[PDB]
């Protein structure tokens, strides 16, 4: 329950809400909304992040070791920020779609932007664990 993680919490229950792609989601898909307060999460958390990970570096337990997991779990935290872009990114593209639709229904488009967050969703959950089994080591 640290505070990175509460953030994290915080992205992935609004993505979560997202995915359901309710009428209320839908609306503020359409609108700069969802993306925008999804920026505002995904930056908070990538904050606490290295907050906490300069906070750990306070009390670590050689050099090239060193060097080598502070690397590793700088990757860690990269793909993590990349995951969270890329679920912004396809939702910044769902809704270009439905502007090139003209009016047009939007289930079908609504099936597939469904699926594909979800397998987004699970590579972002995949890369949070991983990147909090580093952190619990470091």
């Amino acid at each position: 329950g640290q505070r990175w993680e509460l953030a994290l919490g915080r992205f992935w229950d609004y993505l979560r809400w997202v995915q359901t792609l309710s009428e209320q989601v839908q609306e503020e898909l359409l609108s700069s909304q969802v993306t925008q307060e999804l920026r505002a999460l995904m930056d908070e958390t990538m904050k606490e992040l290295k907050a906490y990970k300069s906070e750990l570096e306070e009390q670590l337990t050689a050099e090239e070791t060193r060097a080598r997991l502070s690397k590793e779990l700088q990757a860690a935290q990269a793909r993590l920020g990349a995951d969270m872009e890329d679920v912004r990114g396809r939702l910044v593209q769902y809704r270009g779609e439905v502007q090139a639709m003209l009016g047009q229904s939007t289930e079908e488009l609504r099936v597939r932007l469904a699926s594909h967050l979800r397998k987004l969703r699970k590579r972002l959950l995949r890369d949070a664990d991983d990147l909090q089994k580093r952190l619990a080591v470091y």
